[PDB]
């Protein structure tokens, strides 16, 4: 059956709010007694908008010490913008914190504003992500790195603390790029995945691409881990629901040319919309919603990760939460 | 009166412990509930020896949602092995998670080793740090600033989340150059500092000039901000107490030749370190370390080390930073809080 898990963009209620972490706080507190799988957070810089985790690592803490069981997860280290040693330094923190709770997926980024960050890593960025994902693995583990000191000698350098899980469950962020579901077959990783830019058909042959270079790399086909990002808002009523979550879903998918442009493409606009909610989001009825579970479950999905701060007001969001749980018991 | 703090060096009781944050989160607490200003939290690199906080902004998320009240500081966040925009991100993040209690010591770094994270920021990195924590300011206060994107373009940015505090709280790390002190005036900002490379009058000199220029720049005597980190462990027995902290402290006060080296200066002993030998430097750090808990640290009782209090106070600190981590096995550690408690009423 289904993995269920909650995703935030980071969106608050305003730039200004005095309580930015309201919603976050409190679906990962009602997520985690309710036996969701785990919590994802982002990576977002220079926005107000969708602007509440510049770095996942700083808000993971905090989410540590307010759940018991749920996983913390990234739902993207952009690695290029990071040193490979602060990631396990971090997020070790993280896992000793919420006593071993933690995962990452990696994201090589794209948008070269966000590259002020690591204004010589844009370009070969994505070749730089895997090689961090190998020193970010190594580092985990408690081996040794050798690295460039401040004078130029070459150090071996363990990070610390140590974590607490012996290995970092770790996942690929994609689209629909075979070659990198692939790669991520290839490296035991698993794949964090969407269907803003992809088809249900295109996904579901990706996934068969994924396991398939799984066992040809000598993984236990058990160990892949398919994740799926989804729009989410779950109500009583499926009239009713879809129209509240219509005005903020469209807001979004209309606020960039490439989300626009990638929805009409992956659908084949209120055209496009209509398409959208029904196949590739959670937006409905337990009963409704339910279908798409189905479907994405026959084709190997592990994991589905509700975006539920996609804009819908927060009192309606927090509503929402009992009819979420709802889906997910229909699915168990 | 003096305000009174934890200062944590980041230690724990073994390399794979399940438990590693144990008295960090039983102080944080404790201090929390019984008066204390602020946690001062550090940041290290690549040694398991006070390693628990790498970043400290991450390990301050956390104690903002154990604590209500108090303060939770850097000292101190390096920033040169940091971009200046997610010192601001980070620590806007944890303001709002803590509804407005954050506050950042900046220090420069000095061991090489540590930037393998920058590795080309060593030798400017004095500079590289004012520089940085002017940058820190403007983002903080909502600025834009001018940055380079990935493919060589100026552009224009702000840092998210917005902060709480209109304001960051912040200090400049220093041990004893005059004219640090004289810069964190000429700034705005508050010093940081010790009593392991210094003595009680040299601070007192260094202070003097540093509330001189906080004026001569504009500033309200008032808004200056001294603390000082102490090595703390109070008891109700003097000697008892002093013993148990002896072999913990003087472990890590010759763990390094600087360290060594400083500590046999600063508690006036003439040593040709040449010709000391293994049974000689048994002798001097006993000595030395005898001068330096009877006058530069809080490790006795609450009525001897309110005498140390009392000579800070009068030169012109406003905050010790008790540093309670050192080695001291962490059940003693904790069993001492409440005369470190004890002490605070004493001294309000």
């Amino acid at each position: 059956t289904v993995q269920f898990s909650l995703y935030y963009f980071g969106n608050y209620e305003s730039e200004f709010s005095h309580d930015k972490y309201n919603l976050l706080f409190a679906g990962a507190k009602y997520a985690d007694q309710h036996g969701f799988t785990a919590v994802w957070i982002p990576e977002r810089h220079f926005h107000a908008f969708g602007g509440f985790s510049p770095n996942p690592s700083v808000i993971a803490a905090a989410i540590a010490r307010e759940t018991k069981q749920i996983q913390i997860r990234s739902g993207s280290v952009v690695l290029p913008l990071h040193h490979p040693i602060r990631v396990v330094e971090e997020w070790s923190v993280v896992d000793n914190l919420s006593q071993g709770r933690v995962g990452i997926s990696f994201a090589s980024g794209w948008n070269p504003n966000d590259f002020a960050l690591a204004p010589q890593s844009f370009g070969n960025h994505r070749e730089l992500m895997f090689q961090g994902i190998e020193t970010v693995r190594k580092l985990w583990r408690g081996e040794f790195i050798q690295v460039q000191n401040g004078v130029g000698k070459s150090i071996s350098v363990q990070a610390f603390p140590r974590p607490m899980q012996a290995e970092l469950p770790d996942w690929i962020t994609v689209v629909n790029n075979p070659e990198t579901y692939i790669k991520a077959g290839e490296m035991g990783s698993g794949v964090l995945t969407n269907l803003m830019g992809q088809s249900i058909e295109d996904l579901a042959e990706n996934i068969a691409l994924y396991r398939e270079s799984l066992e040809k790399h000598g993984y236990n086909p058990a160990s892949g881990k398919v994740t799926v990002l989804l729009h989410t808002f779950v109500g009583q009523d499926l009239e009713q629901t879809r129209e509240i979550a219509r005005q903020p879903l469209c807001d979004y998918l209309k606020s960039s040319v490439a989300l626009f442009q990638n929805l009409v493409k992956s659908q084949g606009l209120s055209a496009a919309y209509n398409r959208y909610v029904q196949s590739s989001a959670l937006i409905g009825t337990p009963a409704s919603c339910a279908e798409v579970i189905a479907k994405l479950q026959a084709i190997g999905v592990d994991e589905v990760a509700c975006l539920i701060d996609f804009g819908v007001n927060t009192p309606a969001v927090v509503e929402s939460l009992p009819d979420l749980n709802a889906l997910r018991e229909l699915c168990q």
